[PDB]
DNA sequence: CAGTATCCTCGAGGATACTG
DNA sequence: CAGTATCCTCGAGGATACTG
C-alpha cells in the first residue's frame, strides 16, 4: 500500500493521507456526485490542474482503492474513472466538510 | 485572516486547510475530549513534537479561531489552549475521519 | 485521448541552543 | 513553563517537453 511507510499518532491521519492532497478531494467530489467521467472531462472540470499531478493524484486514489480506473481497447482512447464503495462511503465526510467550510466562511468574511 | 491569500476550488478545501496541517488533528483531538491542556502537557501528549512546530500550529489554528489561549501572569508561566465553540463543531468531522481511519486500516491490511 | 519523461522550486516542517 | 532565534531538510507539487 502507500501508506506501508509512514507511522501515524492516529486513524484520523490516515484518512487525512488518502484525501489530503492537493485535488483530490474536487477529484473525489466530482466523481461522487457526476458519477463516472473520462480523464478530459476530469481535466475541463479542473483547469488550473496539470497533466502529470491529475494523472499522480489520480493513480494514488486508485492505490487506496477508493477511485475504480476502466481502460477500453478503442480508438481514441477511452479511460474511465469512478468511484469504488470505498470511494462511496467517503462522501458522507466529504458532505460535513463542505457544510462546515460553508458556514466558517460566513462568519470570516462579514 | 490566514486564508486571505489563498484561493479555493470547493469550500472543502477550507476545512482541509483549518485541519491540515502536520499536528493539527490530533492537538484538537487531545482538547476536544479530554479538555484544557497547558503547552507542557500537550508537549508531553505529543512527544515528537517540537516546541517550535507546536506554538506554530497553535497560533495558526488559533488565528483561525479554532483554539482559544488564554495567558496567566503567574511563575512560572502557565498558558492555557482550550477549544473555541468552532473547534467544538469540527468534532463530529474528527470522529467521522476517526472511524473511517480504523475501518480502513482494517481492510487494507486483510 | 490519455497518457510519459525530466528537472526543479518553495515553503511546511524540524534540530538545537538559548531565554523572559 | 512557554516559548524564540538560527539554520536546515526534503518531497509534494509543478514546469516543460514528448507520444503510443
Ligand atoms: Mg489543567
Ligand atoms: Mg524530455
Amino acid at each position: 500500500s502507500r501508506m506501508d511507510d509512514k507511522r501515524f499518532n492516529c486513524e484520523k491521519e490516515l484518512t487525512l493521507a488518502v484525501i489530503g492532497g492537493k485535488w483530490k478531494m474536487l477529484i473525489l467530489w466530482h466523481l461522487g456526485k457526476e458519477g463516472t467521467k473520462r480523464f478530459n472531462e476530469l481535466k475541463t472540470l479542473i483547469p488550473d490542474i496539470t497533466q502529470k499531478i491529475l494523472v499522480n493524484q489520480l493513480r494514488e486514489l486508485e492505490q487506496d482503492m477508493i477511485v475504480h480506473r476502466e481502460v477500453y481497447p478503442v480508438v481514441p482512447p477511452k479511460v474511465e474513472y469512478s468511484l469504488t464503495p470505498h470511494g462511496e462511503s467517503l462522501m458522507p465526510i466529504l458532505e460535513a466538510m463542505y457544510e462546515w467550510g460553508k458556514g466558517y466562511m460566513e462568519l470570516i468574511d462579514i
